[PDB]
């Protein structure tokens, strides 16, 4: 039958990840842990504020939900070393609770009795680091624990490839504005991680803050590894996201004209292309893991001198998710 | 010199605890107790995201934080019973982490060494709950623990006093269109206590949600105890609320104008009252307990048959605060 | 063939109800009025920031646009009368600029060679106002201008009809707690029509209201004219609202159970029927005219006087459209 | 005695203008014009959602208000070719409608009486853009109309001519996350402008939209005249803005340390320079032109290439209310 997946941590990523897994066969969600019980699991599933609605029907029954007739179990269990994953036969853990985000920790799931685990989220450790139809095609099978990036990192990845092998990245700076997520707080307080911005009124502000997408995408793309480097403005925006790239090329003489249609070139199913006048609610809930967004395309020339600016979107949630289930089809195909 | 103060819990209600002791002569606040370390402490004090710039210079130094000139010494602490109250020599405590609110648990800060206790919400066990300007002459000062009420108890009590005064309350119901507060989550998430409204993505949704205020308003008023009942909207402004009251009076052929000129008359420095047409930012920062709005008083008659309704607003933080701060003054006084 | 519609104001409810007629037969837009060029018009259809983006293809095409294989003829004329609503054979205009809310000033449609016009809001003068469900039986097929009530008069209807079925309506007080909309300001600015508090910035304030929803209830259910009123708080969600009902019933001991029963019991195709934890956001795009909420019943009984407070939801925005559009159906039908 | 000043358009930068001439000493509004009547503007100036209430007294009097004891005259007319302008002897039209951002348009207040013109923003024609502490001392009297730049060119000028004068500017990219302005729709609708993205939801999206604030740099600053180009995204504050710039300098290995000291060498009362973490909200009200934030250089180097990225916050209300008010005294001052 189907790919057993467990989801570790049912927030944002891992909701939306039971999603997108009700339409892709061959995977199966079988468990679902977290750390609340079944009737919140279950209304959080069924109700979601920027997402919408789930489409089929949710039950709470013994020992997890039922949805569209099929059994999810579910637990409530901190410690994912202690995780009846054995006993459930699970091939791939979707790694989502953002504490688990390192490779030696990611292994707990492992002597669980997992075959693999993939994250949600950038992670230290001697492991890949996938953006799906960029580089998933390092991948060969061996692999027990691999990473699925970052939104920032899967945005930025297929733009940043197109503008090296067409022509010639020599550096390049990132800014995403950026919507506001889970790690911030509702109002200004004392922040877990002693963010002193990640401390503010996430809803109320905009926030500079830092991303390792544009530093680690040597992890993704190595031909350019060191050659980018960025930050964040997280803005009151509940999902929705856009990355802005300024970057020095080895091609003289570059148009806008260039730059955009070598992009359409490289379009598919993780990079969309548009030429309409869109804004961040009209990217969420989309698929595309990055929206080229050619309206935004412009080029600086200075003499000979050029300084080429580009604009990618992305849903920081759906976008990632959906990259994150490509890559999780990709990973659980190879055994 | 000076009542010692320490406070407990440096949130949003703390610091603005402290700021509004900075021009209350007597009070001096000597200690502070959190959860982080003074990099994060000083930063949310100078910084204010709907209050604004705090005025003094604020200076990280050993052991705390110097605020115009004043060492404040600083804890890291979660355990109450483990602070240094009576090396300290603290008079009153202001317990405002939301993790004490009740006379056994609060009890705690006395062990450590402190004289008083006044806890900045709702509390349970035997002990007072006070509304400054509406029953704080309820206190003779052999109390050791006391709660100031909340936001909401400080808003209603003075319109709801009136109303019985003036007019003979029957019964009423509530309803508080409320700011969103530190307890409700940025994104949709499991909730701690497990409240599935107080789950959502909150400055995104309006929420239905409880509140005691209305239900206990007994403890501060006991003439109508069991008379009213209500709850809360949670909708997304950062501060700001409104309280409204539809009620049923003994007293016939009630008009717009007694009602209004019967809280013109109440008014003190606790209760105001406003005719202009405000909106919720208007009342951010505001120092009264509770603002009667007279342009939504309305009054239906049908027969002989009436109901009242009146609204008055509060900064659920500010206005909650200086409450807060007047009976710390009165409290601190009576020994 | 089908009913032939033109809508006049391609805004809010406009597109709404333009989007919703696409999937029911018989009715075919054929013309749009407003203000604007194609390029404007064919892309807010496409996008919007809170429904979604539109799932068929939109081109603008020679006077107008494409939709679906379907040409739309467009217009850009302030004043209706001269739109050529004759040479267009228009059955039925949808009037949704807010400029005509008046039986006198909407009969330029009918000038115009329209043969009826049905108007999107409360509207003065000589003609039926119809909640689709709780009134549309009133109407005969002679009226030639007719109201489609408020989004508010629409979530209201079908809750106060059972209330009084059932229990008997004494008498009872509203707030609706609403989406803010287009007839707000984006920041503090001088209001074009004098109200001081619409001119607030929208989606930064609770902001009070007066709305007729229930002081004019009368016109869609007779036998409680001026038995209810009350007003409205705008908030800052995009869409999506709350109607909270606050009354007093010829019934004595009512219960909470009581209440609920008799809603579900009249539950439809416009009356919806919930008893799940639900938000703001979780109504956006339903098309149920109100969502009466099971878990917001509240009975206060001080001995036997009782106050029953019930609230429904509504999308301000899609709930009031498909009402409209119901009514516009039903209407074209009855000639 | 003082100079007399008139505003037109007692909009938001009209009103805040207003605010802040109230403490410079020299400066009078004798005089305020706009399309409403007294009750709505005395209402919007008592009252502000972001910057505040009002600290004196505003009443309504005859033909205008009263505040502080000083009599306003007010005027409803939107052809400034008539307003009264000679009759009251304007010395300087503060020029804040967005209607007259031209040389030959603002004429009109000429003829109508006033000695000169300052407009509250980017403006055609033959005049002088001035940026207070830049480039201010360009005017030297004999100007009749001048412009007072944007808020963005406001926050950019003073960085930019560190740059270049410290490093030797090559070329540059900006982007401007900005609070959503009065020009953006409350809801998706037809734009006045025709602009499809100012068209948008504006408290729901971010939104990217021109500004002419780089690429007119050089009406500002000469010497680097056609360097700068660069856009905006406008996201949902409502007021605070940050300026990105990512520029190419002549000087080679450049380091964050020299730029951030660069910076704070020139800073001013125009010109802020700050090391702290903050946040969009921080800057609301704040009358720097333009605070340099040192937390947010970066340098990218790879070999000898450089790009260095700098970010400044400007509260584009206010910050750009002082600096048109400082340019108003100066301008005033020189007849
Ligand atoms: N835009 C995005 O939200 C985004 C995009 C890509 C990746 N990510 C990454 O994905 C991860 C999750 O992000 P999110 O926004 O979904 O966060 P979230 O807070 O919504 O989800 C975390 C969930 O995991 C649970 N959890 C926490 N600790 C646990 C534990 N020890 N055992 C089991 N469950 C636990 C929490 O209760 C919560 O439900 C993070 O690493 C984040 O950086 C987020
Ligand atoms: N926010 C309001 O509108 C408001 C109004 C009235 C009353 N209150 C009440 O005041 C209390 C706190 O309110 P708040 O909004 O400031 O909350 P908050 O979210 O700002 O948190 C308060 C602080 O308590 C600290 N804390 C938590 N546990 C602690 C511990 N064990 N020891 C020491 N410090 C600890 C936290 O780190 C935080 O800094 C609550 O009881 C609340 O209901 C709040
Ligand atoms: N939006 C809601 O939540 C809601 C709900 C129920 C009823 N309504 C009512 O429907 C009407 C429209 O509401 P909306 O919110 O969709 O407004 P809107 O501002 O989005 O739409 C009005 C549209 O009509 C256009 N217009 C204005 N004058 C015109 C004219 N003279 N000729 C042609 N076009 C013109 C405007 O350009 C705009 O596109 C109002 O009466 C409103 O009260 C609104
Ligand atoms: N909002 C900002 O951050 C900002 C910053 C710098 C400059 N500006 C510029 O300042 C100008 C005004 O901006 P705003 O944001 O205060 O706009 P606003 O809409 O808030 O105020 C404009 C005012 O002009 C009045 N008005 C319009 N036409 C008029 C007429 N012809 N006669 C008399 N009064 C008229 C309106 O009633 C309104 O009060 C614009 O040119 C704008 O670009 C805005
Ligand atoms: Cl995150």
């Amino acid at each position: 039958m189907a790919v057993k997946v467990a989801i570790n941590g049912f927030g944002r990523i891992g909701r939306l990840a039971f999603r997108r897994i009700q339409e892709v066969e061959g995977l199966e969600v079988v468990a679902v842990n977290d750390l609340t019980d079944d009737d919140m699991l279950a209304h959080l599933l069924k109700y979601d504020t920027m997402q919408g609605r789930f489409t089929g029907e949710v039950e709470v029954v013994d020992g997890g939900f039922r949805v569209n007739g099929k059994e999810v179990k579910s637990f409530s269990e901190p410690d994912a070393s202690k995780l009846p994953w054995k006993d459930l036969n699970i091939d791939v853990v979707l790694e989502c609770t953002g504490f688990y985000t390192d490779k030696d920790k990611a292994q707990a799931h492992i002597e669980a009795g997992a075959k693999k685990v993939l994250i949600s989220a950038p992670a230290t450790g001697d492991l890949k680091t996938i953006v799906f139809n960029t580089n998933h095609q390092e991948l060969d099978g061996s692999e027990t624990v691999v990473s699925g990036a970052s939104g920032t990192t899967n945005s930025l990845a297929p733009v940043a490839k197109v503008l090296n092998d067409d022509f010639g990245l020599v550096e390049g700076l990132m800014t995403t504005i950026h919507a506001y997520t889970g790690d911030q707080n509702t109002q200004d307080a004392p922040h877990r991680k002693g963010d002193k911005r990640r401390a503010r009124a996430a809803a109320e502000n905009i926030i500079p803050n830092s991303t390792g997408a544009a530093k680690a995408i040597g992890k993704v793309i190595p031909e350019i590894d060191g050659k980018l480097d960025g930050g964040a403005q997280r803005v009151p925006v509940a999902t929705g996201s856009l990355t802005e790239l300024t970057v020095v090329l080895e091609k003289q003489d570059v148009t806008v004209e260039q730059v955009n249609e070598a992009m359409k070139n490289a379009s598919n199913e993780s990079f969309g292309y548009t030429e309409d006048e869109i804004v961040s609610s009209d990217v969420v809930g989309m698929t595309y893991g990055s929206l080229f967004d050619a309206t935004q395309t412009r080029v600086m020339s200075v003499g000979d001198r050029q300084l080429v600016k580009v604009a990618a979107w992305y849903d920081n949630e759906m976008s990632y998710t959906a990259q994150l289930v490509r890559t999780l089809a990709y990973l659980a195909e190879l055994s």
